[PDB]
């Protein structure tokens, strides 16, 4: 699943296009369902509204909002001082901290990082995820609710199994599939939150 | 609020007509806005989703689904062995649920049940009402996430005071308002409940 939905390689100018984007992040939230527990339905949702606030307002205008930056520039000027709090520049201020939670859980699973007393959990990658991710725009409720929601991730082996289902592929060969999709992924979740940077539309809110 | 949106009383053959139900309890769902935090927005979610379900197949035949009896009894004969897991009658099986918790978290608190320690908090109620409605339904990771939320709850005085915001009553007038929504509201859960029984389309799997 993963790499048969690749993200487009950067261009030059490093101008991300929203249709496309829109279209490949859209693949995305059935990953927290290869977890196998409804702990994880809410997150899918939160991930899901985020990408659906994007393309209403892409949806408004597909040629003004052309590109993510064009989305954050044209906001800036049509809202007032409630920017960046607002729109779909606030949407994506959320959905990249989700990008970059999958981001680093996968790239941290790829990279043989574990637990040797426990090799077969995924906590560890999670953990790490959610401290470089999430943790910090969270309260210690939410946090507490995190810690108790990992409980609830599969086995690595299962998780790789469902991630190829039907594919009838290697461990290894899932691992080769996820780094390559890890490639364009990464590259541009590091754009968007270096745009996010340039543009002073990044705000450090707990919820 | 509550008491602008009062259950109808039960006719002497304590059949429930699905419209007014519907419409009485679609009412309900933002009382978890007086608690104030978005740890409970996936709650809200998930009981809007059990009614927006019922109306959905009560609207593809409002007189063949005149009653919840009629929904439970139609859908018996629709269905094979799926049934009652499947349709209206699963969303109203856990609907039920949550309504119970509403009604004994409110009883509680009109009762005048307190942590002697912590008298303007609303946990000892929560936590009962909770035990009552939900809590053998929930696998241990739900629960522990249950007990993480409870931490967001209001404090008592803040919780009656949305109850009744723009009113200009006191306390004591809104706890009486509360006591009068849970006449008839409680009656239309106990019917439910026996119903659920009668019928045998109760289930008693956790999630
Ligand atoms: C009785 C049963 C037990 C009780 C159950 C309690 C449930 C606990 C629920 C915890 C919360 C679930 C996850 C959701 C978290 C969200 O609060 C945050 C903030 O959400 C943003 O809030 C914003 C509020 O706007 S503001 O008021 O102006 O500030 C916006 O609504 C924004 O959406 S937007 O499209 O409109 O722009 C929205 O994403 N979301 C996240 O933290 C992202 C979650 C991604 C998690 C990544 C995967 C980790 C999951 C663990 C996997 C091991
Ligand atoms: C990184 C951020 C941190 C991580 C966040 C983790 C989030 C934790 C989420 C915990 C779950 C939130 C609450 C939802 C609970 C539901 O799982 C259960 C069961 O739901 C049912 O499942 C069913 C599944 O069907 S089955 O597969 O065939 O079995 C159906 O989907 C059914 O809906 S229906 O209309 O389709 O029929 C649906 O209600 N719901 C509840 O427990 C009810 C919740 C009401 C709570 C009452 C208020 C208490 C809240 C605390 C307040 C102090």
């Amino acid at each position: 699943l993963l790499a048969e939905h690749l993200l487009k390689p950067l261009p030059a100018d490093k101008q991300i296009e929203t249709g496309p984007f829109l279209e490949a992040v859209s693949h995305l939230p059935p990953f927290f369902d290869c977890l196998g527990s409804p702990v994880f339905t809410p997150i899918k949702a939160d991930i899901s509204g985020n990408i659906t606030k994007i393309k209403a307002v892409y949806d408004t205008n597909p040629a003004k909002f052309r590109t993510l930056q064009n989305i954050l520039e044209v906001e800036k000027e049509m809202y007032g001082a409630e920017w960046p709090k607002v729109g779909a520049t606030l949407a994506l201020m959320w959905l990249k901290r989700g990008l970059r939670f999958i981001q680093v859980f996968l790239q941290s699973i790829c990279d043989g990082e574990r637990d040797e007393n426990h090799p077969n959990l995924i906590r560890v990658n999670a953990t790490k995820a959610y401290e470089m991710a999430l943790k910090k725009y969270h309260g210690w409720i939410v946090q507490k609710i995190f810690q108790a929601a990992l409980y609830a991730a599969p086995y690595k082996s299962d998780f790789l199994k469902a991630l190829s289902k039907g594919q009838n592929v290697t461990e290894e060969e899932c691992l080769e599939k996820i780094r390559l999709f890890l490639v364009n992924y990464t590259a541009t979740i590091d754009v968007i939150y270096e745009m996010y940077t340039q543009m002073n539309a990044e705000l450090n809110y707990k919820v």
